[PDB]
């Protein structure tokens, strides 16, 4: 079931198809093993999650000491030893705030990738843009320099609402906040990733134009 990943009707009628191939067995064991093997998925996903802000707090210069992914980092280096183990045989230490309300279909997981790796423009950001009131002005002064071309004045929109979308990690985030300070701190970016999906791509868009966000001043 690598296949089966976030589809719960199509594996339970996969496995509605599985036990009816014999009829002496009738038993609804189905509804609990597709909740089984779904927190098991999502324990993953959550692994995942659980480096994707790692290399966050890595890259933004975060520090606070967060201790509780590294139950999941723990989860996730014993790969080889749990890979004989059965399904329910360690408990799940994740709800709490790593599973639910922040890891949502793996697109704010991606919303954090975003804001990953690429690290200069994170700095520039903030070398060069202080605070939110100085976007404006750095819009208006990109505007009149970008080119009109529908592609070259686009750059000036993606970074305006990247940069405006991303307030809550960018400029204001002091360097000493906690796990749980810092997962109550992400829903300010989660509650403007739904009011338009696309702001990894603009951020990620935004990046590779660091040689030219570098000539507006």
């Amino acid at each position: 079931f690598k296949d089966f990943v976030n589809k719960y009707t199509d594996l339970d009628s996969e496995l509605k198809i599985m036990c009816t191939v014999d009829h002496q067995d009738q038993r609804d064991w189905i509804k609990d093993r597709v909740e089984q093997i779904k927190e098991y998925h999502h324990l993953h996903q959550a692994v995942h999650a659980a480096k994707v802000i790692l290399q966050v707090k890595e890259s933004l210069g975060l520090n606070g000491d967060f201790s509780v992914l590294n139950t999941l980092l723990n989860f996730t280096d014993n790969f080889d030893d749990f890979r004989r183990e059965t399904l329910d045989q360690i408990n799940q230490e994740l709800i709490q705030a790593k599973k639910l309300l922040q890891d949502i279909s793996e697109a704010r997981c991606k919303g954090l990738q975003a804001l990953s790796l690429r690290k200069e423009f994170i700095c520039w950001v903030r070398e060069a843009l202080g605070g939110i009131n100085e976007l404006k002005v750095f819009v208006d002064l990109a505007s009149i320099s970008a080119g009109e071309n529908d592609i070259d004045v686009d750059r000036v929109a993606c970074f305006h609402d990247a940069v405006q979308g991303y307030a809550s990690l960018l400029f204001k985030l002091d360097p000493s906040v906690d796990f749980s300070a810092f997962m109550k701190h992400l829903k300010k970016l989660w509650k403007a990733l739904d009011k338009d999906q696309y702001l990894p791509r603009k951020l990620c868009d935004s990046a590779r134009n660091l040689e030219w966000l570098k000539t507006v001043n």
